[PDB]
Formats: C-alpha cells, sequence, structure tokens
C-alpha cells in the first residue's frame, strides 16, 4: 500500500458541512463516503443530503437528531434505490416530515455495504486506499471538543459516539496519522479537519478503528 493517501487531491470529497446542534453526524458521515464513492465509480461529485437521512431513515435505533448508526444510512439508499442531492434537500439541522416528492427524486444510488474487519488498523488502511470509509470515535472529552492543529493523540476513550468520515493517511516526522473529516465547520480542527495518531493498536485513537464501514457501488 501506498505511504500517503489523500481523497482531496482525487476531486473525491465535497467541502467540510457543518451539523450544528442536531445529533446527526451518521447521516453526514454516511453521505460523505457515498459522495467519495460515487466519484470515483461514475467520475462526477455531488453533495448529498443529510436531511433525507434525518427525514426518512428513521428505523430501530436511527432516529433523525437524537443520533443512529452509519450503516442504517447506507441501507436507507440501498431501499429506497438513492439519494437526492444537497441543494434538493436542504438541511435545516432539526428532524423534519419526511418529504416524499423530494425522496422519490434519486439522482445517486449504492449496491451495498461491506464492514471494516473491527479492531484492526491494517485492514482499515488497505479499505481507505481505495475510497473514503466511515467510522465512530469518541468525542466526548474536551482535548477533541478543543481541537485546532496537530496530529492529535488523545486523551480519549473508546466507546464512540461520534460519527466521521476517514480521508487518507500519512506520515509526518516518523508519527502515522489518519486524514478525518469532520460535519463541524471549518471553524474546528484544520480547516474542519483533524490528523489523528494512527497504528497504536486494538480500537485505535478514540476508537476509531472499532466500527469502520464503507459504501459499494458496482
Ligand atoms: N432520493
Amino acid at each position: 500500500l501506498p505511504s500517503y493517501v489523500d481523497w482531496r487531491s482525487a476531486g473525491a470529497v465535497v467541502d467540510i458541512k457543518s451539523q450544528g446542534e442536531c445529533g446527526g453526524c451518521w447521516a453526514f458521515s454516511a453521505i460523505a463516503t457515498v459522495e467519495g464513492i460515487n466519484k470515483i465509480t461514475s467520475g462526477s461529485l455531488i453533495s448529498l443530503s443529510e436531511q433525507e437521512l434525518i427525514d426518512c431513515g428513521r428505523t430501530q435505533n436511527t432516529r433523525g437528531c437524537d443520533g443512529g448508526y452509519i450503516t442504517d444510512g447506507f441501507q436507507f439508499i440501498i431501499n429506497d434505490g438513492g439519494i437526492n442531492t444537497e441543494e434538493n434537500y436542504p438541511y435545516t439541522a432539526q428532524d423534519g416530515d419526511c418529504d416524499v416528492a423530494l425522496q422519490d427524486q434519486k439522482y445517486v444510488t449504492i449496491d451495498t455495504y461491506e464492514n471494516v474487519p473491527y479492531n484492526n488498523e491494517w485492514a482499515l488502511q488497505t479499505a481507505v486506499t481505495y475510497q473514503p470509509v466511515s467510522v465512530a470515535l469518541d468525542a466526548a472529552g474536551d482535548a477533541f471538543k478543543q481541537y485546532a492543529s496537530g496530529i492529535f493523540t488523545g486523551p480519549c476513550g473508546t466507546a464512540v459516539d461520534h460519527a466521521i468520515v476517514i480521508v487518507g493517511y500519512g506520515t509526518e516526522g516518523g508519527v502515522d496519522y489518519w486524514i478525518v473529516k469532520n460535519s463541524w465547520d471549518t471553524t474546528w480542527g484544520e480547516e474542519g479537519y483533524m490528523r489523528i495518531l494512527r497504528n497504536v493498536g486494538g480500537a485505535g485513537t478514540c476508537g476509531i478503528a472499532t466500527m469502520p464501514s464503507y459504501p459499494v457501488k458496482y
């Protein structure tokens, strides 16, 4: 595998978004990876609707702004036969009525999704080499909330509660890192992104390797 991977350099990452107070990061993350795979496969980068997942994708324990799971985001897209764009069904940071006319308007599709073997940074690295990957990490501590720059090393636990997207990896000064796209606007981290310590074992830094998944588009 390569020593550096950055999906931004390949035109496969939409500009940073901001989720506000709604706890819909599960949607932010699933959408970011679907945007990525769509670019890779079709050659065109389109910003997709997190709002549609929040409003129309409620299922089991995935309940809009109340929280949910990345995989239920992928499953919504699969079961619906597609997803609409950010421009057509814009984000409001609220739990709303699913707009069915907009739900029926489908521009991008995926075929299935896969889970990366949990707690295995090598398997995660391999997956990131081919496409952006969705992950969840423990973002509850102030160190995470306060992050402004550098390769973050913690402190943080491994009981995940915030979904984000890995868009690459690299090494600098002998220190391996993952490049993470967050949905907290460009005013958090390095213009909206974070570099976080890689190859630490087990669940990874802040549990970043404990529950990865990615969409598949043949
Ligand atoms: N849709």
